[PDB]
């Protein structure tokens, strides 16, 4: 037993990563067969940082302007397009680290692990939500971008996030690897804010659930809620509105515990009301909303 | 910016990671070399882990009675011994992925990442202090003993950790990669508990540096103390006393933040004696100890492996 955040084996995604230079900027690349992907911004100058014409400047550049380099090898680029905010440089040798994989847009509440990497070597390995207002909380230094996101089940990578920016309030943006933001960010310096954030329902739920399997009980009680009546007491707290989903989504640590999930809703109204008056559970004195359904099942 | 519990990147450990089999028990190897490291209580029965005697069932097995998975090829064993509470067995061929690597025995207070592993299949990794009581707070499942724990420094994988048991209470207990094991544990089903654990109090500080390096400041004051004066708080409220030792290893962080150890100690008093007043820091509402300097200054500043 024990209840730990615990990231993905980062060993598939590791023999990945490669080194993007294209002028004075260097970032992360991801070699995939014959392909790097890379944050487009990596072909910006200190001007080009406000309202880049991102079909200009790649329009006026040469395979040869983009220095990629995994470990000691340097790959030969022989073909570049942008697809959205991701740029794509073919290279002469397919990458023979490449593991099964695919790319996989994921949803507010979702978790993943992220390989922080500086100059295409890797830093090190953690667990991240995407946020409710399209940002994660990552641990991200000048360098860290074209960092990926990943997901790993059963020997596949699914990656899911691409790092491109970090937002005035220390909190961080980026794509999928088509290139698309999460969010309503732009690979521009222009003024940008996140939302106002709001807890992850169902992940608070699903972490409540994974306490009880642990064998914790202190924080339930002998009520039970409608599900409108519990958002509109969560939203009071800036919880995320719980849907049909959500709850269909907990019926197996529902079953596995015995406990319905509006019980464990009025447990978590009474836990938003009394604090935990100096309990923790599972280690934590504020309630965890970065552990979705599917990781406590797999994880208990 | 941003702080996060940081594992590290597993994939030179991933590559040795076996499967190990004798008669009905399966769990997890570390291949290095010609050599695969486990549990010696993989040749236990369940009638057997009451009351081993290890030496004994040993000479009765042969190496044949060891099935060794790496992936979808069986390793042929040509030997077995046993080194205080693991087991080595010898194989034919050396790991071609064998990491620059050593091992090593850690300190309470330090931190290292384990890679969760089952039937030889890596699952997890995530990052733990070996508690003042030589535990660690793992997640770990029927079929995770043999999951190692590691460091890595510059390309050199630093061995330190070895699973062997869940203790009653939900912590675990293992060895070094010598079979030495961390803390008052032995190796048979029998009755055994964690000691009262303390909070590791030069972590604790460090953390307070990574707040505040990340513009989390709100707990800082015009105060300092001294050792002595700090040591008496620290030791009503079951914090390790922080040494001379400490304070040296925090000079970096003081010197980058422009807060004396002594000073932070003054906030680390206030936050004990006051707690948080319902505040937070670096989204914890407890004071989190996993964290050593070292890990902090190279979270901070982007060293790579
Ligand atoms: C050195 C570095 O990694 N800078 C990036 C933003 C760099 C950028 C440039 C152009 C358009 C959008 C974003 C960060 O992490 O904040
Ligand atoms: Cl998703
Ligand atoms: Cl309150
Ligand atoms: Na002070």
């Amino acid at each position: 037993s024990g209840f730990r955040k615990m990231a993905f084996p980062s060993g598939k995604v590791e023999g990945c990563m490669v080194q993007v230079t294209c002028g004075t900027t260097t970032l992360n690349g991801l070699w995939l067969d014959d392909v790097v992907y890379c944050p487009r911004h990596v072909i910006c100058t200190s001007e080009d940082m406000l309202n880049p014409n991102y079909e200009d400047l790649l329009i006026r550049k040469s395979n040869h302007n983009f220095l990629v380099q995994a470990g000691n090898v340097q790959l030969r680029v022989i073909g570049h397009s942008m697809q959205n905010c991701v740029l794509k440089l073919k290279v002469d040798t397919a990458n023979p680290k490449t593991p099964k994989y695919k790319f996989v847009r994921i949803q507010p509440g979702q978790t993943f692990s992220v390989l922080a990497c500086y100059n295409g070597s890797p830093s090190g390995v953690y667990q991240c939500a995407m946020r409710p207002n399209f940002t994660i909380k990552g641990s991200f230094l000048n360098g860290s971008c074209g960092s990926v996101g990943f997901n790993i089940d059963y020997d596949c990578v699914s990656f899911c996030y691409m790092h491109h920016m970090e937002l005035p309030t220390g909190v961080h943006a980026g794509t999928d690897l088509e290139g698309n933001f999460y969010g309503p960010f732009v690979d521009r310096q222009t003024a940008q804010a996140a939302g106002t954030d709001t807890t992850i329902t169902v992940n608070v739920l699903a972490w409540l659930y994974a306490a009880v399997i642990n064998g914790d009980r202190w924080f339930l009680n002998r009520f039970t809620t409608t599900l409108n009546d519990f958002n509109l007491v969560a939203m009071k707290y800036n919880y995320e509105p719980l849907t049909q989903d959500h709850v269909d989504i907990l019926g197996p640590l529902s079953a596995q515990t015995g406990i319905a999930v509006l019980d464990m809703c009025a447990s978590l109204k009474e836990l938003l009301q009394n604090g935990m008056n100096g309990r923790t559970i599972l280690g934590s004195a504020l309630l965890e909303d970065e552990f979705t359904p599917f990781d406590v099942v797999r994880q208990c």
